[PDB]
């Protein structure tokens, strides 16, 4: 534990906290919150704050279905931005039906349950270090984003002169006051692109920290007259924002991927784990890669995983086991993007490794070669299958797979497919500016 | 014949024809040509006009390969439009390999085949009535197409006032003084949209006529300060211009579908010709609707099909059949849009008849009841199939189909796939205005 | 203060949501909820069943007070989280008298019809009067349509206890005038000044010739 019920109460009083945000998460990964005044704290902690629970299913909403909000006390946090009357606090919450029981459609409760399937196999932790990237634009007069990037820096440049803006520098400062464990932070490939990297953490613990990131980003961005965005491929020709995910399975406090007594220095647990992330890969991309734009980033060329392979050095090696070992022995999945729902994306990768280990799966050869270099046939001569290329292709892969569907189960799986099918359709039925420049005269 | 070689000379001289156009057609139905002065006509009729045939690949051309231009004397036409130096004349020609054998990758010499493959099955004529719809936009100051519709007319309306603009009437009169057998026209559903149907004609003459429609339309349009276009879906959310194809097969000069004494008034040739067309439609879609934009018209509700089946009436059926019998016995295919190459559309359509007539296949239930009504679990539960949604669906689907693959013949085929795969890749790798506006803030 | 204009206009923009103001009503009797009943069907007394039963009758009639603007009815168009149909449920999309699962004191009957445009004091007058008239006359609540109602055809809805509400304000009035229980709920003075003022409001609107009316008719006709 990290906070006593009395611990929360005292902080508020002496801290003039005057407004509570009971935040949680709709299906698309959007940050949701119902807020209440500090005077309704009891009602919150006693888990009796109700709300229209149908907000979780995003835009596919049908009925008004009342539902409960159970605050995780450990999530509790207070923001350095004070109102003109009182500081504000937050509470990451779980959603319960009116019958005291978990709501299956809640992505938070959908990961707590794939973590359990984990325990049903002995493990104690599944740690998670995300490498979440983003872009910062300028805001015009009214307050809209333009497409004027914030800075003209490139890969790892000392890239914004310290005296001045430094949204990156100033975010990483406010994040550390809020009790985050930031590893580093550099300037990514395209001008105006930035990356901040996290210290590992319990899955759901880190997911909570990936919502808090995205939220503190877009806020401080705004504060610097800017506009932060997590769209994967904001612009053609430039880089796309990724969110590599450093994963590892501990057992009784010890990294189960490690073995300084096996080929490649990888426990036979790990090899298996890897095994399954490949089987399902095509079948779980629709979750790690929710949006239409996400696939404009998975075109071979801008260092983005097009190819289902497991190396250590490659141009788009979908899987990458980095240098370090021991405690820090972990698989890297380089194909996620910032838009991926963390809670879900995580449940879907686990369920992947899990069915992998659970069924003892036989891992392929590490294509140490550069995969990119060859033709699709040369790439077919080995186990090189490229990913789904359109949201449709990715959504069909998903449905056809059974282990990814129990990873989300009836409710979640049911509503995701619908929202996404409408989304694609919306995009396909549309006639784009490109089609007119490309056709209106040619035909 | 229609013009002896003697007459051709009789006409060039007497009509002060000073410039000649040896017109042909590349893989995407773009009207290509080569411009020789009249002082150099003889060389042409003798079949000795060399040219770079890699141009028939359009934009996928690679190396400059030598080819010969053999004219079709029957195609001799003189446009009213004269540079102030003399008049212009034309010839639709067959592209002939330099050794003298017909080039097999040429679109006109590839239907001339599937007609001989029809001739080599008993029939004398494959006839065609095309219903070609085109939009009219106002050219701006700079002489740029704008999205201004030339008028706000509507279905079958009295389109632009007579005295005023009426550009559609003009286009028709210019085609009257050119030996075009046109039946009747009207104003189409959308504002500025137009339709102009000709009498029926032998597959080749009808296409020849098609291609030449498109040119005179575009041309009579600029004259009136407009841009006419044959783009399936120029504007999202308004009608799309599609081009129906009324097919009828003759056998000894009489309709082989008619039968005043079989069910519905159609022979077993008819029932069979339909029966074949049903099979491969899904598969010959990637040729009747060749643009990414084509599928932005095959969206339910726009007088445009989505479902593979025949009827007597029906909203937007795929193979509706007109009540009219006799010679006017025929099977309309409402799928095609004005974007398809006239010569290839017919190749593939004849091949899915001849394959149905040959194998004696059997036509499913002519769904006479509305099909847009039935749920996806009410349609595909009968003979009712969706067509491909994206072009890449249509291709993957078109590649895997021996009867169509063979209808075009190795050369045409593979260059087609490539060029088309190139077209889709371009489109999927673009990041449209929509993709930002749906994702630049939300994410 | 923050350089903004907040508004309580039911339907400021065509084709986007409309701001409506629900009203969760509960009648106490000796300090305790008179609707609750842990031992009657659905968990509602015969007072509850009756209070609903009255509200159903006159809704069509007290609509011209819960949604007082011409614009109010530009929100009561199917699909915008806003009712059109007179009936109660446990769940339902945009029901008119949905009832929250919560019981105890928190036993209550929500009326989702009202928009922020109604006069707070008159909305309640008329709503209390269609309860007290239901509780008094002991009226009986029809079938709580628990199944979706937006689904049923006009020949599938009005074939049950399901009624449309008035579409135009003038429908709502003609309909509100002819209704003794509401006419009496407000009392001669308030009533007649209300009709007038309102009749004035509609007349103004019907006699205007909007931009739409030209753009749909200036060329076509
Ligand atoms: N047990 C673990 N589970 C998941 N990720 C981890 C673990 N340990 C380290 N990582 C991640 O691996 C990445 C590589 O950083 P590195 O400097 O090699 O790590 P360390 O210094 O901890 O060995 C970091 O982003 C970190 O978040
Ligand atoms: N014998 C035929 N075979 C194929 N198509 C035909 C034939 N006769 C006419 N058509 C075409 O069919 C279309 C439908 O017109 P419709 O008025 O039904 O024809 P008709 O009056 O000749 O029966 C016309 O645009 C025309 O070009
Ligand atoms: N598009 C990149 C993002 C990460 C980076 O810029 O290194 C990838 O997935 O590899
Ligand atoms: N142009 C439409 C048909 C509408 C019409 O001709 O009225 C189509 O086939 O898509
Ligand atoms: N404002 C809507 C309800 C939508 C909501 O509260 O989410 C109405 O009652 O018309
Ligand atoms: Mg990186
Ligand atoms: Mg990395
Ligand atoms: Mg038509
Ligand atoms: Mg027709
Ligand atoms: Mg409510």
């Amino acid at each position: 534990a990290k906070y006593t019920r009395e611990d929360i109460e005292k902080l508020v009083k002496e801290e003039n906290v005057k407004y509570i945000r009971l935040q949680f998460t709709d299906i698309l990964g959007t940050i949701k919150n119902v807020e209440i005044p500090v005077s309704q704290l009891g009602k919150a902690l006693d888990n009796k704050v109700m709300f229209d629970g149908s907000s979780i299913e995003g835009f596919v909403r049908i009925e008004e279905s009342d539902m409960y909000l159970y605050p995780d006390l450990n999530t509790f946090v207070i923001f350095p931005w004070t109102a003109e009357k009182g500081k504000v606090a937050r509470f990451i919450c779980d959603i319960y039906n009116p019958d005291g029981t978990p709501f299956e459609g809640d992505p938070r409760n959908n990961l707590k349950r794939i973590l359990k399937e984990m325990e049903d196999l002995g493990f104690s932790d599944f740690n998670l270090g995300p490498e979440p990237e983003f872009f910062l634009f300028k805001l015009d007069e009214k307050g809209e984003p333009t497409l004027e990037l914030n800075d003209k820096g490139g890969y790892f440049d000392l890239a914004p002169t310290d005296l001045g803006e430094n949204c990156r520098r100033d975010i990483v400062l406010e994040l550390e006051e809020m009790g985050f464990e930031i590893e580093a932070s550099h300037h990514e490939v395209a001008p105006g692109q930035h990356e901040i990297d996290f210290k590992y953490a319990g899955a759901v613990r880190s997911c909570d920290d990936i919502q808090t990131f995205k939220l503190v980003v877009k806020t401080i961005a705004r504060k610097h007259g800017l506009h932060a965005t997590f769209m994967p491929k904001p612009l053609f020709g430039v880089n796309g924002s990724g969110m590599h995910c450093n994963l590892s399975l501990f057992k009784n406090g010890v990294n189960a991927f490690f073995d300084e007594n096996a080929d490649l220095q990888l426990s036979e647990t790990a090899k298996h784990f890897i095994a399954g992330i490949v089987k399902h890969a095509t079948s779980f991309t629709a979750v790690t890669n929710p949006t239409v734009n996400s696939y404009k980033r998975l075109v071979p060329g801008y260092e983005a995983p097009c190819y289902v392979a497991w190396s250590a050095q490659n141009r788009s090696p979908l899987i990458r086991i980095p240098a370090s070992r021991g405690i820090s022995t972990r698989v890297e999945v380089r194909s996620v993007d910032p838009a991926a729902n963390p809670y879900l994306a995580l449940s879907v990768l686990l369920a992947a490794g899990l069915d992998g280990i659970k069924n003892k799966l036989e891992a392929p050869a590490p294509i140490d070669r550069n995969i990119y270099v060859m033709s699709k046939e040369e790439r077919m001569e080995n186990g090189i299958v490229d990913l789904p290329a359109t949201l449709a292709e990715a959504l069909e892969e998903f449905k056809s797979n059974e282990v990814m569907v129990k990873a989300l189960g009836e409710h979640l799986f049911e509503h995701f497919i619908e929202a996404k099918e409408i989304e694609w359709d919306m995009f396909r039925t549309q006639v784009h500016p490109w089609e007119r420049e490309q056709y209106m005269s040619q035909y």
